DNA sequence: CAGCTGAGTCGAC
DNA sequence: CAGCTGAGTCGAC
DNA sequence: CAGCTGAGTCGAC
């Protein structure tokens, strides 16, 4: 994970949750993201902070996560339009902030392989504890991005050469 | 974003 | 007008 | 496949 660790290497960690399965396929598919508009400003800070921001993705209720990817830019507005699944009592303009990332694995992984992980940062509760953007300690994340088994379909050439 | 809440005075120093 | 923020899990019942 | 069943809330944290 040689690799994979250098990917991590001084990276902050923020859990994001989904309302549905159907904008973590299409965040996979498209490689980009979109959140309410306090996280949107948060991971914008954190993306010119530090040398890599981390993005932990669990749908709501799933039990798991469904992977991690990386910030690779601030978000955008009035791009071309991503077709979420609108969460209730969201507009589509609430989600207008896109951001580009780029997925570093794309498997699951429940919460009872992570049980044994806890979060400093959020009163030592179990990492899987927590709503959309909470931050995730450097050690504590990088344990938790390090679980999750390996995607054989990921190629970490692009990232790492744009981190160069 | 978009819906929501709340908007002190008076006197010593 | 300025200030705030929602796309948490889990046990009890 | 194709017929069938079932579609918790609330509060601590």
């Amino acid at each position: 994970t040689s690799k994979l660790k250098y990917v991590l290497q001084d990276a902050r960690f923020f859990l994001i949750k989904s309302n549905n399965h159907e904008n973590v396929s299409l965040a996979k598919a498209k490689g980009v993201w979109s959140t309410l508009p306090v996280n949107e400003k948060k991971l914008n800070l954190a993306f010119r902070s530090a040398r890599s921001v981390i993005l932990i993705f669990s749908v709501r209720e799933s039990g798991k996560f469904q992977g991690f990817a990386r910030l690779s830019s601030e978000s955008h507005h009035g791009g071309s339009p991503i077709h979420w699944v609108l969460p209730a009592g969201m507009s589509a303009k609430m989600l207008g902030g896109v951001f580009k990332i780029d997925w570093i694995c794309r498997r699951e992984l429940p919460f009872t392989k992570s049980a044994h992980l806890t979060n400093p940062w959020n009163e030592h509760k179990p990492v899987k504890i927590g709503r959309d953007g909470q931050e995730i300690e450097l050690e504590c994340g990088t344990q938790l991005c390090l679980l999750f088994p390996p995607d054989e379909s990921i190629d970490l050439y692009q990232v790492i050469h744009k981190m160069r």
